[PDB]
């Protein structure tokens, strides 16, 4: 006798089989029982902390959702690839890390979204992608996850 419908996040569509080993900006979701979770892997090319258009349409419609379903805070998490065998440039790519996550949390707050919600986080090339090498350009990429219970519709 149930009745009752819930609504997907704007913009958004189910996460595939290894999401983020997609070379482009993507946004996605899971269902988790009535819980959803959208997903945010931002790409930059080497050496880069500049945003391309993929990316700003991802985050775009990430905010759409954080500003919809009322969330309170997001922790944006930048990396990066290690492209050399050695450690000169753990620093380096730290700091790069940390301007791509300042990146992402600036194009945020250009779209209503209030600086206080936000939380940046660099890795460097730390946590790089399981399954792929460390230089992979994917590595170079800004990371979020944000959950919240679906919403009935209206």
């Amino acid at each position: 006798i149930d009745e009752s419908k819930y609504v997907l996040p704007a913009g958004i569509k189910q996460c595939e089989g290894n999401f983020n080993l997609t070379e482009d900006g993507v946004a996605c979701y899971t269902i988790n029982g009535d819980d959803v979770t959208v997903y945010l892997d931002t790409k930059f090319a080497y050496d880069k902390a500049t945003l391309n258009a993929k990316g700003k349409k991802a985050i775009a419609s990430f905010v759409n959702f954080i500003k919809d379903s009322n969330i309170s805070s997001v922790t944006v998490k930048g990396y990066a690839s290690q492209g050399q065998t050695g450690s000169e440039f753990d620093i380096y790519n730290q700091k790069l890390s940390e301007k791509r996550a300042q990146a992402v949390a600036d194009y945020m707050k250009q779209l209503g979204l209030d600086s206080e919600k936000i939380i940046t986080k660099g890795f460097g090339y730390n946590d790089t992608l399981g399954g792929i090498h460390k230089s992979d350009p994917r590595n170079q990429r800004v990371e979020a996850s944000v959950s919240a219970p679906l919403k009935e519709a209206n």
